[PDB]
């Protein structure tokens, strides 16, 4: 099969919102529940995808060179719904005749390049029914009797981001799948060399221009983006001088071992989602250590071995050209100075310190995701009467008062539902089995009409 | 689609003499071939296996406890042709509610248990076209027209292995995939208690009943089944005293280095099948640590550690429980005594020694693959004049006087080719592809029509 | 030189409670003290070491086959205080012949039992100063004029394991290295079948003696010890029904990354030290995971995969050999039953479940350190008033009332200082360091007088 | 002890030729057995040590960055024949301040970088006996009785590196210790653009100064020298085109497996003396994957893993930045042209292909070991009549007729006996033992009158 454009002014039966893997997942899932190869059983349903981005991109600004999936390949977008799909990571390799030459490697782990290609290989197969360049700012009610108090549709508001114009989609059914967006400490100020992670390799180049010179650079955070980033700065700028500023007392190892790591399993989901509030609650922080806050063993491991590498050439740590600061928090920065160089002060994280000289700040804080509170503020009002927060039930539909929408019109809400579904909520560990779900919880009327 | 039987009477489009792996790449290349789902241009031909083993195995007499393939799941009997295959080893696992859990283990070598249990539901769907218990004897050469002097189809007879009778099968084309025989040193007697490496799971058990009665066991050879037998040996009969003959020095590692390991690359048979027989026999010779008379390294480092584990326990070698003794051979067996256990000679292996007294001698000393030529002397006279040994072409099919031989008419060869093929042929590592080509060859005028 | 004994009625400089590996550490260190090879400033201190053991002996009951350390060999008992010790793992390989063996292993970690082995041919060059079989039972003040109100000597008192005789002994200084005692849940009734882990290896077999049997055995616990004695169960008793129970909701590894390690540093005592009481117990909690209820990554993997295997031949996990049972606590143990089984009741740990028959219960639920309370009992009124807990300074002398207590007598603690000096306190972290330091803080002013 | 320098014009015991590793663990062993400490039956020998290089170095050219031992730090200069000797690897360490640190590395396998200043750390301490800046010329036979027949000392002439002038020293023992030559193929030009492996980091930066440039550099062989180099060059010239040229099909791996391994032991060496001459060609044909024409597994993986990833951004593999050309050899190359490229013309290594042009060829083809040869051209008629090559003895001293030399006087060879001592000879392997056997066999009766 192969999914056809609806024209913009036609109510559609789906709408989603970002095409990152989640709504890619959903994409692929949809096109092997209607092809005849796959399912038995299986006219087109009228979806689109917008995307803000102007082509499919996966955390472009991450993309380090030589960094790594921290997820084994069969875990793909496909693989654990049905391994017989096109749209696995092995099918994609054999499309590009690098099956063989990716076996003789024995790794369970693609270079994050080479994944961002296999998610790109999918995604353009989409593409009559993606529109790139579109920035959805807000979701707003329909009435098809306006004389009613029912709510039966959905308009989807976006900005084109090159023209600046507004385009406006309707649907039935929506479902919102934005990912995350920049978490920065609300302590530090406003300033071109102070940046996100999410921005490194993308727009430091353009900060710091000339590869060779001898730049101050520190990194904030402990996690797997501030380890990267460490790491990769004293590749990038061989003669700078890199420092890791971090809060706790040492970067600490990514939880993979089996028995715990079996919470990411798909069949879980069933299982977390049951448990209390409370459970839930007690159930993430136990299990931390599997995803926040934490690096791969192999990049520590690494990271030392250079450290001690710096013992061996000069006894003195004050001297070593890359250092790392644990148990630090960062009180003040200077930026207003006549120098190129910012002044960060430093003091212990426990409950004064050095000073720092830095051309630039790299902030590896992680990721928030809340941003679809933004864009259903003109829907709130539909949720059960003093409800003030987003309910999503197990099939990822958000509860609205059923006397005020109609059965048939829907939200539902993808990557931001750790809280309620688990760890694999934000990760692509459950992406191909959550796909199949959602195309059953949206278009299930449709194909149980063909089975 | 589904294969279904030809009535014994009927003359064949392919018989195929053996259902191991080999023959089972065939029938699941077959299968896909005829598929609509995988082949777009997609009546049935008529096929039937011969099996000697009442039901499918795979070298049952070694499925020792713990053993793992020494070959990338991905090599299974489908992906590599067609990862969309209903026929491959994830599919096998998603089919078996297994593959989330094998996921986890972030390994590409499954137990050799595993891995039969995957090729036994691969088997089991070809079930009507596969006559179990069906020991080929002979192939006899046939002539639509006995009066001609041209050869257009074969007679296949089998010997039924419960009721001894003969059965006859006619077939245009047959292919003979039989794997090998047993190669037992020419030096050693008969005896109940010399047994090939081939029977130990099978037939050492019901010699050595008592699994706690201090045997004395001496294993021959320095392979991977040498070095399995070895180390299970030591589990299986705790009070045991082992011992290892081998003629080299010591046990040395597989070459699983990934640019070595390209030669066994599908795309390598036709590199390797064009080179000169001189080219060809110095290729194999220079490659041959990849596959022949080698252990993989983490089973050396595990026996090794138990042999340090002895030499902290007892630093006097000659009283070990289990003991390795390289550089020797076997000269003479005595195996007449009164008692239960054959007295052993030793001597060096280089151009006197001890004496061991054992109650069973397990020989890993490899195998032959030249069974088929018994099977196919009866044919010999259609190989061009003066040809003394059967010349595979590349789609190993063998040569034969075309004055002689009709164009419909023909024998393949399989899994007995390294001389002209290379390393892989004899292992699983080309046969998704294989099997794909072997159809192409032999039912490629039928496959046309419908292409 | 070699360390000559003193007659029990005569006032000894140093009397040590305990030769496990603490105070074996400082025997070593003060030796090499000794030595003029090592010591170029160098009477003989009069010394006694009490061990309640018949012979040297190190955790004797939990030498599982094939446990091994979970520190590098460079932690031994002297390498990193002085590697030109005679003392070092590496010159007791020497002199057991098996140096360049153990070379070839390229392994850090040793078997327990290699490493135990190592230990007791250091602790027999003692023997002349160790007292074996003798079970320190209590620690009198005495006062070298008893009309006066200061404390100048102790009198250590010990039973005989074998007579019951009590002998005592003078000294001026006391170290106190018991390590620690089993610890067991409170809910648990006392019984024959309900076994601490540290008596799995002595008192188990006594219990359970048929190794055919096909006996029920649970464990409780999730930590090393657990998971040691549920793996080797399997083996020992090949036809037996092992379950691990366990509160957490897996099996966690334990954190050996080399930035987190760098607690365990020698060095490192002294910060953490000068930390107050807040911060040390903050330090303790953030770095649990290298040491308590945590699994080797190793061992846990092994664990796993045999649990897979499980699977593969049997998809129905109620009907496993050998199962885990996660999340629950017990509740309820019946014991006075007809049959040789007790039959334990499990719940939810989470704030009825099932029922298991077993013949015995495996109790892996750690260790107390608390042991010195009862020994030091009568001279805690030496303690500055209103102190009613001992306070270790930063050399492990307790502090005691200096208008009570002369400066020439006085008691140090030994590996029961985790809240004071850090989680290398109880383990061979930090022992040969500790050692030496113990022998400054001890025999200072004598060391003084050579130098 | 203190080994104290001897004048010029004094009759030395012992003048080494070389301060290399081999001759440097002869000085340390000298130095042990003078010891008290260590050797407690311990004048002073007059020996001095003459060494080409201005100050002690450790293939200076090829201290790739990132580069490592490929042999345990255990088998250092010191530690396998006293672990107790003051230069163990674990000592020098503890003397850096940097023990700790290294056990948290968890490796056995320091850097190149580490181990060359761990050996200057040892030579350094010798400065007073050993001449730097010193190239042995010849050694010239003497006679303290010029009109006897009887040769009873040597004088070994050096020149001076810098100033150029000859001095003589007398000795009644030479050690020749002077590693190997450059090997290159006869086939070759001379020019200052084809650089022999050894002479990679200090004389290749010279000739290609600009580290962005885009030139094209070509790497000549298949073993541990070659590697390094390909890889080393993509980090060091990021914007080059490498070409890796070798004759054989492959890289292959070096044999760490610990049953081969065993032929490195010291106590080995016996064994291997005592075969025959076709025994011990045998032996070493068999082995040579130990050492020859080999490159460490994690080295060949790293590398195929770039290949990789150059064929993900470009399945062409004519258009790679790096590239690897197997089974070629260099049949001509032109570099008389205008511009600064050689033209290195290739065809097939089977018993015309393409055409390279690059700014140059690195050549790592090994060494020779045939130096001593031209050093005792003038001492030759002092071996047994008619004997045309010198013939080491077991404790490697070199046979000389009996009645020409006196029993005080003698050549011992050191480092090219591979032939005759087996593959450890050249290595690092066995130099503990070996300098303590030296130290025996040269200052024997010495050592015999203070035992
Ligand atoms: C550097 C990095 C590496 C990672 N690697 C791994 C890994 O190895 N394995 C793993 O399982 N997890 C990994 N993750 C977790 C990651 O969250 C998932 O891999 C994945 O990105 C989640 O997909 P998503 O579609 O939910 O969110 P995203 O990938 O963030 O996709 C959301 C999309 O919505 C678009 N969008 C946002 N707002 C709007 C708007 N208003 N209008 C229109 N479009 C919009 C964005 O442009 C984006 O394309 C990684 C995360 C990071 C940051
Ligand atoms: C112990 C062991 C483990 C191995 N593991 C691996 C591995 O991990 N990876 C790998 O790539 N290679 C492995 N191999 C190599 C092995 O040769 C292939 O895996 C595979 O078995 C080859 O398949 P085949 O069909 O060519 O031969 P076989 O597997 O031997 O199958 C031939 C079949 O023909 C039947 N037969 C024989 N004679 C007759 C007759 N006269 N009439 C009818 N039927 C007959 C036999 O019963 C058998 O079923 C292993 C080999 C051994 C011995
Ligand atoms: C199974 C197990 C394995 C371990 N493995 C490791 C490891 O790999 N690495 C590591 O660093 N840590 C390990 N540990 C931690 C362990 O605590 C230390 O290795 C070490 O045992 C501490 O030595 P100690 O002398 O303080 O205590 P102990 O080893 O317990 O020694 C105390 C001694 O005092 C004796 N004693 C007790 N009471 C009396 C009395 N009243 N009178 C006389 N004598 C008495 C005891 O018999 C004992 O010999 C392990 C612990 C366990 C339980
Ligand atoms: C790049 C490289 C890495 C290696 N790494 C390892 C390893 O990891 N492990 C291992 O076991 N082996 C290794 N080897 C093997 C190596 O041969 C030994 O480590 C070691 O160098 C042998 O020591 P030697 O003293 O015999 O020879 P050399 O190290 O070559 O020392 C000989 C010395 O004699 C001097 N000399 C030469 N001619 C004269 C003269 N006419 N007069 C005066 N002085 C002279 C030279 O300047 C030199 O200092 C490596 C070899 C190479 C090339
Ligand atoms: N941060 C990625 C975690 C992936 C997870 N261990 C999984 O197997 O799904
Ligand atoms: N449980 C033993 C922990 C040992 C510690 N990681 C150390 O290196 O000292
Ligand atoms: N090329 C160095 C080889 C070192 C050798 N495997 C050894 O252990 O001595």
């Amino acid at each position: 099969p192969r999914l056809r454009s609806t024209p913009q002014d036609e109510l559609h039966d789906l709408l989603c919102v970002g095409f990152g893997p989640a709504s890619l997942a959903i994409a692929i899932a949809l096109h092997d529940a209607l092809d005849p190869r796959l399912n038995k059983s299986a006219a087109q349903p009228k979806i689109c995808f917008l995307e803000r981005q102007k082509q499919f991109a996966w955390h472009s600004g991450m993309l380090v060179p030589g960094s790594k999936m921290q997820i084994s390949f069969i875990k793909d977008l496909a693989t654990l719904r049905d391994p017989r799909s096109s749209f696995t990571f092995l099918n994609y390799l054999h499309q590009k005749g690098r099956l063989i030459h990716f076996t003789n490697l024995s790794t369970f782990l693609p270079a994050r390049l080479e994944f961002e290609d296999y998610m790109r290989w999918c995604a353009q197969q989409f593409s009559d029914v993606v529109a790139y360049g579109e920035e959805v700012v807000e979701v707003i009610p329909g009435k098809s009797d306006p004389s009613s108090s029912v709510v039966d549709f959905f308009t989807v508001r976006s900005r084109n981001v090159e023209t600046g114009e507004i385009s406006a989609r309707r649907t039935r059914k929506v479902v919102i799948a934005i990912g995350g967006t920049a978490k920065m400490p609300s302590g530090l100020p406003q300033d071109p060399r102070i940046i996100h992670s999410s921005k490194y390799c993308t727009t430091l180049p353009a900060l710091l221009k000339d590869k060779s010179k001898p730049y101050n650079i520190a990194v904030l955070g402990s996690g797997q983006s501030a380890a990267e980033i460490f790491h990769d700065l004293q590749k990038r700028y061989p003669n700078s001088r890199t420092t890791l500023i971090m809060r706790d007392s040492a970067m600490r190892p990514s939880d993979d071992s089996p028995f715990v790591n079996e919470i990411f399993n798909p069949e879980r989901v069933d299982k977390f989602y049951s448990q209390s509030a409370a459970e839930r609650q007690r159930s993430l922080l136990a299990d931390k250590a599997t995803n926040y806050s934490v690096v791969r063993l192999e990049l520590i491991e690494e990271i030392y071995n250079d450290m001690y590498l710096q013992r061996v050439k000069n006894p003195d740590e004050t001297q070593w050209q890359h250092r790392i600061l644990p148990e630090r928090k960062i009180t003040r920065v200077e930026h207003h100075g006549p120098q190129s160089r910012m002044r960060i002060h430093l003091k212990s994280s426990k409950p004064v310190k050095e000073t720092l000289e830095v051309d630039a700040l790299m902030v590896a804080t992680g990721y928030n995701r809340n941003a679809h509170e933004r864009l259903l503020s003109k829907v709130q009002h539909l949720r059960p009467t003093g409800q003030d927060q987003w309910k999503p039930h197990r099939d990822y539909r958000v509860e609205m008062d059923p006397s005020k929408v109609s059965s048939e019109a829907g939200i539902w809400l993808q990557g931001c539902n750790e809280r309620t579904h688990g760890l694999s909520d934000s990760l692509l560990s459950v992406l191909a089995v959550r796909g199949g779900e959602m195309v059953q919880s949206i278009f299930g009327e449709q194909l149980e009409r063909a089975a």
